[PDB]
């Protein structure tokens, strides 16, 4: 229908605006630190600890599938990178510390975010 086509392109033209986010959100982890799975082999223990792992390629992989349907499941996946290092690691380490710039400098770039979702439609 011509309808599915609209709505299709709506889901396009949001995949566009969180592929930037996405952009702009790792650029404020210039370490690397979560651009990549935690790997199973060198933290074995890893799943007993954290239940939904996340990391930036595997948002991308599923962006790029379109598989973001709105703005609050690309958050959801966003907090859950942040989340995850806050519980696994320690206060006082370089990955813990990571995350709240993170989080603190990433607020900036989802606020304006929400705002342009609700403004385009």
């Amino acid at each position: 229908s011509m309808e599915q086509v609209a709505m299709e392109l709506r889901l396009t033209e949001l995949t566009r605006l969180l592929r930037s986010v996405l952009d702009q959100l790792q650029d404020k982890d210039p370490a690397r630190i979560f651009a990549q799975p935690v790997s199973l082999k060198e933290v074995p223990d890893y799943l007993d600890h954290i239940k939904h792992p996340m990391d930036f390629a595997t948002m991308r992989k599923r962006l790029e599938a379109q598989g973001y349907k709105n703005l609050h499941e690309f958050e959801e996946d966003f907090d859950l990178i942040i989340d995850n290092c806050m519980k696994y690691n320690a206060r006082d380490t370089v990955f813990y510390r990571a995350a709240v710039r993170l989080r603190d400098q990433g607020g900036v770039v989802l606020r304006q975010a929400r705002r342009e979702v609700d403004s385009i439609g």
